[PDB]
């Protein structure tokens, strides 16, 4: 049967299903309703930036429509929304004005949620740091953005958070250190060699200093202030994409988990154990920043759960350990990527070049982090696959790919929750087709086909695939 035996039954008593965005990727309204622009604006308003000099100027409009989206939401039988607020929507320039408009916003959506019977899960941050932050302080390069952040999570904490339980901080801090400061393809655009200044082999780890700091003093404002009387939880969101040894070598194997430590490690050993991964702290030596024990006693244990974003996987091979001249966060890890193992590929792509469909990847990262980190409460914040441009309306409704995607990754979750690791909700990433970063709408992600031209929406198969399985 098409469900292969998935339903509410298959999982945990009060297990969460959802559906996730991000507010630059499909509110639209970008320079409207007060918000200021983000860094992701002034990039993508740049010729030559992303596909087809394409924006998130409307995006799939989500915020005239969102009542639209939400009611779809419950016809699907989910139970929760994963979302995020943008900064610059709040706050135009990150700090001073508030901006009334914009938080009227996000009080009629959380809101409308909620008379729904949908629970909020809300992103603080999600790739769009106000372009004045960016300009003023130099982003996340300074320390000072943990001050920054903390007093604006602490206005949403007090503006939203009687009705709102449960936040996330971060949305992947590893691919701004990576997209942002290692290769310079995401704003800022910094790299070694890029126009805009920048440090492969530096940057990248001071960023994502900067965003655990950030993370651990938002946490400890709301544990201070506001959770006696709010009595919600505060998370992070990072990716995780799966590593395997292309053989059982030694070499091959110390690979695969070096990769592992610079991927995941580099921020959930900081979250569980109050330090770096021990071979980050041997390669990369005074390029990473040392926490004082006070900052790591803050970090260690800031995290009600771990979102995770899992996609895909890859082989890796490994090589005799080399004295090197410092390059960047990507050489640092002295692996090397294989995608295929005894003639096979590990599998088919999606649209999305970087996405093997993979779906025991997600069984190897769920396990790692249960037997590696004393078995923390995950949350999958974000899991799902991409069709191409340029296809029909009918052509995006048949996706019996993405059908196969879910079913097969679902039960790879299934199969890692059963074996007993602590995994408390799943969200599929995305609940619209929507603004694929450098990608642009070339990029389908959507359960929801959105005619970007008309801005119709309409359920594709593995929405109604959702529906069947879901049903209460
Ligand atoms: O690449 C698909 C999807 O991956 C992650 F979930 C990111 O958080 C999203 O912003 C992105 O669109
Ligand atoms: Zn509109």
């Amino acid at each position: 049967n098409w469900l292969g035996g998935l339903s509410r039954a298959a999982f945990p008593k009060r297990f969460v299903f959802g559906t996730v965005t991000s507010a630059y990727q499909v509110e639209g309204m970008a320079a409207s309703g007060g918000r200021g622009p983000s860094i992701w604006d002034a990039f993508a308003h740049t010729p030559g930036n992303v596909a087809g000099n394409q924006n998130g100027d409307v995006a799939t409009d989500q915020y005239h429509r969102y009542k639209e989206d939400v009611n779809l939401m419950k016809s699907l039988n989910f139970d929760a929304y994963r979302f995020s607020i943008s900064w610059s929507r709040i706050f135009p320039d990150g700090e001073g004005r508030v901006n009334q408009e914009g938080v009227a916003y996000y009080n009629n959506l959380i809101n409308y949620l909620l008379q729904k019977g949908i629970t909020p899960y809300v992103n603080l941050y999600h790739y769009d740091l106000p372009l004045a932050l960016e300009k003023k302080y130099g982003g996340w390069l300074n320390a000072k953005m943990a001050d920054l952040f903390t007093e604006y999570a602490d206005f949403c904490f007090k503006t939203f958070g009687n009705r709102v339980k449960h936040w996330f901080t971060f949305n992947e801090p590893r691919i701004v250190a990576l997209l942002g400061y290692d290769q310079g393809t995401n704003p800022p655009k910094r790299c070694t060699k890029c126009a805009a200044g920048g440090n492969s082999a530096t940057e990248p780890y001071i960023v994502a200093h900067n965003f655990l700091l950030s993370h651990a003093a938002a946490v400890a404002r709301y544990r201070t202030k506001y959770q006696a009387a709010q009595q919600g939880k505060v998370g992070i969101v990072l990716d995780f994409n799966w590593y395997e040894a292309l053989s059982n070598s030694t070499e091959d194997q110390a690979a695969a988990q070096r990769a592992r430590d610079f991927h995941i490690g580099w921020y959930l050993d900081p979250l569980i154990n109050g330090h770096y991964p021990q071979i980050m702290q041997d390669l990369v030596k005074d390029r990473l920043p040392k926490f004082t024990p006070e900052q790591a006693r803050l970090v260690k244990g800031s995290a009600d759960y771990i979102g995770i974003n899992q996609y895909t996987a890859s082989y890796m091979k490994g090589q005799q350990l080399m004295q090197q001249t410092p390059t960047s966060y990507s050489a640092d890890w002295q692996v090397t990527y294989v995608f295929a193992k005894n003639g096979k590929p590990i599998g088919p792509q999606a649209n999305s070049n970087w996405l093997y469909i993979v779906p025991w990847g997600m069984y190897g990262c769920v396990n790692y982090i249960k037997q590696k980190y004393g078995n923390p409460t995950v949350v999958i914040t974000g899991n799902g696959m991409d069709q191409p441009a340029n296809l029909s309306r009918d052509q995006y409704l048949r996706d019996t790919t993405r059908v196969h995607f879910y079913r097969s990754y679902l039960t790879q979750l299934k199969k890692a929750i059963d074996e007993g690791a602590n995994v408390a909700g799943y969200f599929a990433w995305s609940l619209l087709d929507n603004f694929e970063w450098l990608s642009g709408y070339t990029s389908k992600f959507g359960i929801v086909y959105v005619d970007f031209n008309t801005l119709e929406r309409h359920p594709k198969a593995s929405a109604y695939w959702f529906r069947d399985m879901l049903k209460h």
